[PDB]
């Protein structure tokens, strides 16, 4: 795979976003997957909605978590494969309480007929982001509050629990980072962005990777 990957500079990636005071990182990693599969499947960038899985995934659990696996067969199979897009079901739980679930009214932006779950091995996942676009991943975000920028290279870990978007990597830099798209707007890390080391299994980040599939 070659060197260095990085989607937004292929157009494939929208704005940073902002989960609020909810509990909803699952919901934006599964949309900003989708958001950018359907593009790089001949199709332009749409922004689409979160507040469509916090409040309608019944699998999950809205503002107090769930998976970005299950946020992809919710669509596909409870959803018939749809995603509504952020302009017809905005975002509305940026103050912590998800509204409830909406059925019509809304506009689709993008479909989907599934998801592939990513081997636990750093360099597969490199290969396979490098053809086939930005991965979802979760990964340990105990520690994160702190982040200012650099290429987070200690990160030691005990468990998962934040999910956010692999967009990129460089393997030319003397430390090889990830970049990684998080959803607590443009003031936290790097402009929205973190960098993570790329090689040592770094918050966890191997672990739960995973991305829908546009038929
Ligand atoms: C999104 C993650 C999130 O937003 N944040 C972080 O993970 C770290 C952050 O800031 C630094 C942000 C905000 C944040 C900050 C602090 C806490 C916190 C602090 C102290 C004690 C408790 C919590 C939480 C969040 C969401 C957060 C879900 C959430 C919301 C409120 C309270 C607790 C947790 N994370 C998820 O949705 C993850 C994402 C996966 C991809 C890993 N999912 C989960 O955490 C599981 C969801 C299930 C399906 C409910 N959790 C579990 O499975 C656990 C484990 C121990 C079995 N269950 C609930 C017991």
């Amino acid at each position: 795979a070659p060197a260095a990957v990085d989607w937004r500079a292929r157009g494939a990636v929208t704005a940073v976003k902002d989960q609020g005071q909810c509990g909803s990182c699952w919901a934006f990693s599964a949309i900003g997957n989708v958001e950018c599969q359907w593009f790089l499947a001949g199709h332009p960038l749409t922004n689409l909605s979160e507040q469509m899985l916090v409040s309608c995934d019944k699998t999950d659990s809205g503002c107090s978590g769930g998976l970005m696996n299950n946020a992809f067969e919710w669509i596909v199979q409870e959803n018939n494969g749809a995603v509504y897009t952020e302009d017809s079901y905005p975002y509305a739980s940026g103050e912590g309480i998800s509204p409830p679930c909406t059925t019509s009214g809304h506009t689709v932006g993008a479909t989907i007929t599934g998801h592939v779950e990513l081997p636990q091995d750093e360099a597969q996942i490199a290969a396979w982001l490098a053809v086939n676009g930005p991965v979802a991943v979760a990964v340990d975000a105990s520690s994160w509050m702190t982040y200012t920028g650099g290429v987070m290279t200690s990160c030691v870990s005990e468990q998962l629990d934040h999910g956010v978007l692999l967009v990129g990597y460089n393997d030319s830099a003397a430390v090889p980072y990830w970049i990684i798209k998080n959803s607590w707007t443009t003031q936290w890390g790097e402009e929205g962005y973190i960098r993570i080391a790329k090689g040592s299994n770094q918050c966890l980040v191997k672990e739960e990777a995973s991305s829908a599939v546009v038929g």
